[PDB]
């Protein structure tokens, strides 16, 4: 009777510092991820194919201006000659 | 007393049971969390609003540019005339 | 016999309530760390570094236009003088 309850415990007790083990473990891991508080998400911030849509809306129209630019220059080269 | 302490056993065997199921859950839920590693913040990102105010200057030194060539190519125009 | 394994299961006991409170603590821990399936990182978002580079070289192209603009509109200047 005596014996059955020992061999419980003993089965019990290592059950118990596993679960210890794992929740170290777990709390250390815990410590390697991101917060909430500081990760940004689609609510902070851009991705890369948003940013590089609005860059191309910018170069295309840089683009269009050099060559407005360009054609000016040789009207000027044109009227001087 | 033996049927008391037989008794307390299975209540604490039921709640180590349970205890591991949750140990398994949050386990799972671990792996599902972004690391720090990985996660952009203010320290690697811009926000949204940090952009568009970079965007937003651009924008308007363009325009500002596309009022002077409209100009020049109306004098252009004139000295042509 | 019996006096020592209740003291056994008392400490048995406390070692599991100490556990359901770490488990409550780690629970709220880990509601506090962003997801994997919000959290930008290098596979969604630009850098700040990144987004200077891009940034830097808009501003090159808009400060050769402008000064193409200055010595243009200093050249009609002197035609039509």
């Amino acid at each position: 009777g005596m014996k059955q309850i020992e061999m419980k415990i003993e089965e019990i007790l290592s059950k118990i510092y596993h679960i210890e083990n794992e929740i170290a473990r777990i709390k250390k891991l815990i410590n390697l991820k991101a917060n909430k508080a500081d990760a940004y998400t689609k609510d902070q911030a851009y991705t890369k194919t948003e940013i590089n849509s609005q860059m191309k809306q910018i170069e295309w129209k840089i683009e269009e201006i050099l060559s407005k630019i360009y054609h000016i220059e040789n009207e000027i080269a044109r009227i001087k000659k």
